[PDB]
C-alpha cells in the first residue's frame, strides 16, 4: 500500500529462467553442482526484467508469450515489532504467481494494475520448519510470471503493442508495523469560483493483528509544505473504512499546467507499540469539457497539447527504471506537451506523479484493445482492472478521463462478434467507472457504435497517413467534432525511420485523393492492399512527417472549438505485428527514438508549444544533401523565435520573421544555395518576450553527383568511444558514387571477441535495418579484443571490417 | 406491476424428498408404472415443508430437500417480450428447471429473486418434446433447508429454518425494455422545510434497443401529482439518473401520521409502453449521543415489538390477507416500532409497515454459532447487499441489522472473536457504503459494540435472569456502554388460557441485583441458576404483570430510545420440545392463531389513545381461595377513571395512574361469592368524552384439591360438523385440580379428526393444562368417532363422538 521509508525495492540477486519448471519443488530442492538438479541453467538479472528485452525487436524471431520464473533468497528483518511483510508488485505481466518456500501465497491476473501479497503467515511458517536450516537464515521467494496467448484475457494479441511477460516493474518489499492504511482516498473538490476547496479524507486500515483502538492524526501542506490543518483522532477504532477529515480549504492553490503545485496530506496511527506516518498528494482543480465545445482548466479555455507512451525501451522492453521514466517525462514536458493518454493500460505510479509534478493532464484507460468480447473471466478481468486503476490513482489531479477501451470494433479474437454484447459491457463499465468516481469523464477510442455511452469519444483520424491527405485534417475534424457532445482526438501522426531524410517528401504521394476521409480501417495498417496512401507509398522519412506535423498544429492555432488532440506516439516503440518496418517490430511514429535520442519532428512540436527560446535548423542527422550545382534548397528552421536570421557559409540569407500560418516552418524557410562539399548553415534567433538571443549550426554536405543502383557496402569505423567501436556502411554504386535515396536493407554480423550492440529497436542499433540515404550505423561493443564483421545486402557482395583493440 | 405480475397460487404438486434427477419430475409415466410412485401431493402456494411437522410434538423438523412442479401456460402480451420468474423468498437453497434445462438457483431464504425464463420457454416450446405437454411448459424447483453449517441461518437460533415456496411466486411478463432497479433518495433539510430526491434506475434492456421516452412522475399521499418529467429519446442502457428535485415544505412521513410519496416511471418504444413505481416517504431520524431518538425533530420512544414469519397451519407460507391482520393488530395496540426477527422479511411486511406507520429495523440472519468460511461470508454479504437494495425506498426501515447473538459459539470447533469482529466491520462499511442515511445495528454481541452504530445489549429482566423490578437500572448500566443504546427483546413466557392466584409462588430462589442478561444455558429448561423461566408457572398472570412493571419505567426513562418486546405473536421454534405447547416459543401477547392473550391488553392500554378497557381474565373461568378472601381485580384501561361493580355493587371510583404498580391504580380488592360472579368495569376517558365497558364471568371455588386423580372428558360445545371436547383434571373426591400443570394427550380413533398441531394451547394433541383444564376441537366429518385422553399415572378416559 502507501509508506515511506519502509518500502524497499527488490532489484539485486534475482535468477531468470525462461520456460515453465515442473512444479515449486524445482525451485527450492537442493541441487548439487554437477546433478541433474543442476540444469535448466538460470541467468543471473537485476530487477526490473522482461522475459522481451531482446526478443521483441529481433528481427528473426516471434517474441516469447509463456511462462518464466524468477527466485531470490529474501533477506527478511522487520524493523516494526510483530510487523507484516507484504510483497507490493507495481505491475508484472501477465498471470503471476507466487511462492514462499513450496507454499502458493498469491496470484493476479492483469499486467498493469498494482497488488500486493501479506507473506507475513507463510514466512513464520517456512522459518519454523525443519527446511529452514539449508537456506541459511533466508527466505526462498519464486515466482511464475506468464505472458502466454490467451483470447479470454486483455489485452488482445491482434493489438499494436507487445502483451510483455515478467517482473518488468519494481517489486517492493514493504515492512509494516501492526496497524496501516490498506487505501487513503482524498476527495477534493472545488467550488464554482474557485475560491472554495472541500477535502474529505477516508481510508481503509489494515489491521489483522485486531487492535482496538489507535490515535490517527491528518494533517495537511500547501505548496510551501506549510501546515494549513491538522486534527488528531484519539481512539478511533483502525479496523476497515474511517472518514478522519473534512475541511474547507479558503482561497486554495490551484494545480495547472503551467505552474503544477500539491497539497500533502500526512497520516499517523499510533498504539503503544507504534508510530507509522506516510502522505499523499493531491491538487485542486477544476476541469470542464463544453457541450460541441472546448475544454476549460480552472475556468479558462485550455488546448490540450497531448501525445501517448507506451512502456517500452531500447534494451529493456517493459522493464524501465525509476531515472529512465524521468528523463522520458521530463523530454515531453520540455516539449510542451500538457496532456497525455497512457497508451492501452494502466501505467507505473511513477508515471502517474510525474504527472501531477510536471503539469500533464491524463487520460489512462483499461487494455480492452481489439478483439471482440470474451466470456465470464475476461469480463471480470476488464471490471477488476478498471475498479483497480481507479481506486489506485484516484488522487492524482494529473487524471481527467478513465478510458474503457481501444478499438472494440476490431473483431476475429472470436468465431462471433456481438455490437449489442459489447455495447452492455461497455455501458457497465462506464456505469462503474461513474459509480466509483463521479468527478472524472469516461472515455474510448473508435467505436462508433458505442459513441453514446462514454462522456468523452475519439474517433479515428490519421489524415495524411493511413488515408487520406493531411490537409484535410481540420476539415475532417469539424465533421467529427459534430458527430458527439464531446470531441477529444487521440491518435494521429506518421512513422519516420530515424535519420532518413528526402529532398522530395510527396515524390510518391503526388496522387492520394483529398475528400475521403482520414480513418484507419481494415487493412490499412498492413502493408499491402488497399487504396493509395502514405502509410503504403510513402517513403517513411522525417522529411514527411515533419510537415505533416507542422500542418496539424498551425491548423490548431485556427480551432477555437476544439478540446486537443493527442499525438501517436511520444517515443518509438515496440509491436509484434510489424516484422517488416524499416527497423523491424518497431512502430516508428514516435518524434523520440526508443533510445531517447530526439528525432527531427520533436522540434517541431517544440517550436509550437513552448515559450522557453529554442531554434533548430532542420537537418541534425542529414549528413548529405543532394541536386543539381547552384540549385537553392529549402532550408527549414523550427524555432518559437520571432525573428530568425540565415547564413549560409557565413553568408547572411536576410531575416524572417515568425508566422504560424505562413506554411512551412512558420515562415521560418529559406531557399539556397549549397556548395559541392561541404557546408555549415548557422542559425540566429531573438525572442522578444524573453530579450533573448539563441543560435543552431548544422554541417551537411552536398551531393551534385548522380547514382546508380545498389552495387556495393563500403564499410569503415567512423569513430570509437572507450571499448566501443561505431560502423558506418554506405551503399554505392558501380562507379562508386554514394545511393543516397537507397531503403536496401542491411544486415551486420560479427566474428570474434566482440559483440554488436543490436536489438535495441533504433535505427543505428538494429542488425537488420533499412538503409537512411544509403547508409546504416551500429555500434559494437570490442570486449578489449579483435573481432570481423560482415556487412550484408541482397544481391550484393558481403562486405569484411576488423576492429582491433589497443 | 399488478397488471403483469401472476401470482403462481393453483396446480402445483408437492414431494417430501429429492429425485434421483430432473428426468424423473417431467419423464412419461403411465398410471400404476414405477414412475408412478413415489407419489406427490397437490398443493397451493404459497406452501412450506413444515406446516405441520415444525409444532408435531413427536418429530424433528424436516431439513431437507423437497420438490414442486406445475403446468405453465404462457402468453406473453409483449412484442418480443421476457418471461420472469420472481420469487419473493424460498428456504432455503432453491433450484428452478424449465423442462429438463436448469435455468437458476439461489441460495438464501429471505430475500427477494428472479430468474429470466425467456430462452429456455422458447427452446422448450419449439421441441419435440413439447407436443406431450399440450402447449404448456413444465416448470419444476427443487427447495432444500437441509442442515448446514456454511450457510446462515444457524441451527442453533431459536426458530424453524423453513424449506418451501413459502411466499409468492410470480409469474412477470415485461416488454423488451423494463426496469431492473428504481432507487429513491430521499433526504430531508435542517429544518424540515426543504426535502431533496433524487431518481435512480436501472434498465432491463436485452435486445439493446438504443433509445426510449422516459417519464417521471412523484405523486403525494392522494397520489396526485407534485412533479413530472419527460426525457426524450434516453439511453435505456443500464443506469441511469432520472430526475433529481427539490420539495418544498414536503409532506413527512410520522409514525402516527403516516404519508408516502409515489415515483412512477414509464418507459416508451414504439413498441411498448411499460409503466411501474415505487414508494417513499420524506423523515428525519436521530439517534442522540447517550440519548433518545428523535423522529422529525421530536422525542419519540419506540414502542416495538418482533415477528417471525410463522403462523398456525401453515407455518412460514402466510398470504397477505394473514399478515395485513397481523399488522394491524400490532397498530390496534400501538407499536409505532417493529425488529423483523432475524431475516429480511416479504416485502408486504415491509410495504404494511410504512402505511401504518410502524418503524423497523431489518436484519441478516447470521444468528449465532460463530463464523464459517469464504461460502459462508459470502452469503451474508450477498444477503445483506439484497437486503438493503431491495428495501432502501421504504421510510419506515430506520436500522440494518448486521447479526444476533454472534457471540454465541459452537456451529464450529473454532470461536475466533478477531475474525467476527473483522467480518462484523465488514458487513457494517458494506452497509454504509451502500446507504449512508440509516444506522447498523447488531444484539447481544459485547466484543464488537464499538463496531456497528446502535447496540443492544441481552436484557430479559425477570424472566432468563433476575427479576423484572430490575429493569430500569439494568437498562441504565448498560445504556452507559455504547453510543446509542436501543433494547431489542424482552418479555416472558404465557401459556395462554393460564391463569395463577399467586403469580409470584415459585420464585423464591431468584436472586436480585445481578443482571438480567441472558447467559448460556439460561433458555434451557433444566439446570442453571432460579429464574422465572424455568421455575415460574409460565401464567398469563406472571407476564401481565412483568410487562405492566416494565411499561410504566418507561415512563421514567427520558434518556431512552425505547425498546421491543419478544415476540408479537407466538411461533414455532425447534429447540423447544418441552415447553407447554411443544415447538413453540410461548412469550408472544398473542396467540399464534391470532388470538389475543390478555397480554395484548396491557400494552393496547399504556400505548394508545382510543378508548379501550380490559378487566384481567377473560379467559380465567374458575378463581380460588379461601372463604371471604379479598381477591385483587385488575383492570388494564387507558380510561382517565374506571368504577368496578362485583355481582352489581359498586366497588367505588379509582383514578389511572401508571406509576400506581400494578394496572395503573386501577386495582381492586374485592369478595367473590362461592359460585358464580360478574364483574364489570365502566370507564370514562375525559378528551374524548367517551364511555366504554367491559364484563366477565368467574367461577369462585373454595374447596381444596388434591393430587390428580382422573380426567373428565366431556363435549363442551358443537358448530357445524366440529365438537370442542374438554378435559378436567380432578382429584380422588372430584374436586377440580385448578393448579393442575400436567401433560395431557389426546387421540382420536374412527371418522373424525384432531384439529391439532396449531401451536396452540387448545389446538395441540400434547399440551400442558391450563389451571387443570385442556381444550381441542375435532372435525368429525359427519361421522362417528372415540377420543381417548392419557396422562401420566392417571386412567386413560374416553369420550364418544357421534354426529
Ligand atoms: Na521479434
Ligand atoms: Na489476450
Ligand atoms: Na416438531
Ligand atoms: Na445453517
Amino acid at each position: 500500500k502507501v509508506p515511506a521509508m519502509n518500502k524497499i525495492r527488490l532489484t539485486n540477486n534475482w535468477e531468470y529462467l525462461k520456460g515453465d519448471l515442473g512444479g515449486i519443488w524445482e525451485a527450492v530442492r537442493p541441487a548439487a553442482p554437477g546433478s541433474s538438479e543442476a540444469v535448466p541453467i538460470w541467468q543471473p538479472v537485476t530487477l526490473p526484467h522482461c522475459f522481451n528485452a531482446e526478443d521483441a525487436v529481433d528481427p528473426d524471431v516471434n517474441y516469447y508469450e509463456g511462462p518464466g520464473w524468477y527466485k531470490t533468497l529474501l533477506a527478511i528483518d522487520n524493523p516494526y515489532r510483530n510487523g507484516r511483510i507484504v510483497l507490493d508488485f507495481d505491475g508484472a505481466g501477465q498471470k503471476t504467481d507466487v511462492y514462499v518456500y513450496t507454499t502458493h501465497v498469491g496470484s493476479h491476473v492483469g499486467g498493469y494494475d498494482s497488488w500486493n501479497v501479506d507473506i507475513t503467515d507463510a514466512v513464520k511458517a517456512f522459518l519454523g520448519s525443519k527446511d529452514a536450516e539449508r537456506f541459511k537464515g533466508k527466505v526462498p521467494l519464486s515466482i511464475r510470471c506468464d505472458n502466454s496467448r490467451d483470447l479470454e484475457m486483455i489485452p488482445s494479441d491482434l493489438a499494436d503493442f507487445n502483451i510483455y511477460g515478467g517482473l518488468y516493474r519494481y517489486l517492493n518489499l514493504v515492512y509494516l508495523p501492526e496497524v496501516s492504511f490498506e487505501q487513503i482516498h482524498l476527495e477534493s473538490s472545488l467550488s464554482s469560483n474557485l475560491k472554495e476547496g472541500i477535502l474529505k479524507v477516508k481510508t481503509s486500515f489494515y489491521n489483522p493483528e485486531d487492535i482496538r483502538k489507535a490515535d490517527v492524526t491528518v494533517s495537511v501542506y500547501d505548496v510551501d509544505r506549510k501546515p494549513v490543518f491538522s486534527k488528531t483522532l484519539e481512539g478511533i477504532l483502525p479496523l476497515g473504512d474511517q472518514l478522519l477529515a473534512k475541511m474547507k480549504i479558503k482561497n486554495p492553490v490551484l494545480w495547472d499546467v503551467d505552474v503544477p503545485q500539491l497539497y500533502t496530506c500526512e497520516l499517523t496511527v499510533k498504539t503503544p507499540d507504534q508510530t507509522f506516518t506516510t502522505e499523499e498528494r493531491f491538487g485542486f482543480r477544476h476541469t470542464e469539457f463544453k457541450d460541441k465545445g472546448p475544454f476549460f482548466l480552472n475556468g479558462k479555455r485550455l488546448l490540450l497539447r497531448g501525445t501517448h507512451r507506451h512502456e517500452d525501451h531500447a534494451g529493456v522492453a517493459q522493464a524501465m527504471t525509476e531515472d529512465m521514466m524521468r528523463r522520458e517525462m521530463r523530454m515531453m514536458k520540455d516539449m510542451g506537451v500538457n496532456f497525455i493518454r497512457l497508451g492501452h493500460y494502466q501505467q507505473s505510479e511513477i508515471i502517474l506523479d510525474l504527472c501531477d509534478e510536471l503539469g500533464i493532464l491524463v487520460w489512462e484507460e483499461i487494455p480492452w484493445c481489439r478483439g471482440g468480447l470474451g466470456g465470464d473471466v475476461y469480463k471480470k478481468q476488464a471490471r477488476r482492472m478498471l475498479a483497480n486503476m481507479i481506486v489506485q490513482h484516484h488522487n492524482h489531479p494529473a487524471v481527467i478521463i478513465w478510458g474503457l477501451g481501444n478499438e472494440n470494433d476490431w473483431p476475429n479474437d472470436f468465431n462471433t462478434f456481438d455490437k449489442s454484447a459489447i455495447r452492455a459491457f461497455m455501458k457497465e463499465l462506464h456505469d462503474m467507472a461513474h459509480r466509483l468516481d463521479d468527478t472524472r469523464m469516461t472515455a474510448i477510442r473508435r467505436c462508433e457504435f458505442c459513441n453514446d455511452i462514454v462522456d468523452v469519444y475519439s474517433p479515428s483520424i490519421w489524415a495524411g497517413w493511413y488515408r487520406g491527405v493531411f490537409t484535410d485534417y481540420k476539415s475532417i475534424s469539424e465533421q467529427e467534432m459534430q458527430k458527439v457532445k464531446h470531441f477529444l482526438h487521440v491518435e494521429w501522426g506518421g512513422d519516420s525511420h530515424a535519420r532518413r531524410h528526402s529532398e522530395d517528401a510527396f515524390y510518391n504521394l503526388k496522387n492520394i485523393e483529398a475528400g475521403k476521409g482520414g480513418d484507419e480501417r481494415a487493412g490499412d495498417a498492413s502493408l499491402y492492399g488497399g487504396v493509395p496512401r502514405a502509410s503504403r507509398d510513402g517513403d517513411w522519412s522525417e522529411s514527411y512527417v515533419v510537415r505533416l506535423i507542422d500542418w496539424h498544429l498551425k491548423e490548431q492555432e485556427t480551432m477555437p472549438w476544439l478540446t486537443g488532440t493527442a499525438y501517436w506516439p511520444f517515443k518509438d516503440f515496440s509491436t509484434p505485428v510489424r516484422p517488416d518496418n524499416p527497423v523491424p517490430y518497431v512502430n516508428q511514429k514516435g518524434v523520440v527514438e526508443r533510445d531517447f535520442t530526439p528525432k527531427e519532428s520533436y522540434y517541431v512540436f517544440q517550436s509550437y508549444w513552448t515559450e522557453k527560446p529554442m531554434i533548430h535548423i532542420y537537418g541534425h542527422t542529414w549528413p548529405v544533401r543532394w541536386g543539381g550545382k547552384d540549385d537553392r534548397k529549402e532550408i527549414l528552421v523550427y524555432s518559437n523565435c520571432d525573428e530568425v536570421e540565415l547564413f549560409v557559409n557565413g553568408v547572411s540569407q536576410g531575416v524572417k520573421r515568425r508566422n504560424s500560418q505562413d506554411y512551412p516552418a512558420a515562415g521560418l524557410r529559406w531557399n539556397c544555395v549549397y556548395q559541392e562539399g561541404m557546408n555549415e548553415i548557422r542559425a540566429v534567433g531573438v525572442k522578444k518576450k524573453e530579450k533573448k538571443e539563441v543560435s543552431d549550426v548544422i554541417r551537411q554536405e552536398y551531393q551534385t553527383a548522380k547514382w546508380d543502383k545498389e552495387a556495393a557496402c563500403q564499410v569503415s569505423l567512423l569513430s570509437e568511444e572507450g571499448d566501443t567501436a561505431l560502423v558506418q556502411v554506405q551503399l554505392i554504386d558501380k562507379n562508386g558514387i554514394r545511393c543516397l535515396s537507397s531503403k536496401k536493407q542491411i544486415t551486420f554480423e560479427i566474428a570474434g571477441d566482440g559483440s554488436l550492440i543490436c536489438n535495441l529497436g533504433t535505427s543505428t542499433g538494429s542488425r537488420k535495418v533499412q538503409a537512411y540515404n544509403g547508409r546504416a550505423l551500429i555500434r559494437i561493443k570490442r570486449n578489449e579484443g579483435n573481432s570481423v564483421v560482415a556487412v550484408k545486402s541482397e544481391g550484393l557482395p558481403t562486405a569484411f571490417l576488423e576492429l582491433k583493440s589497443p
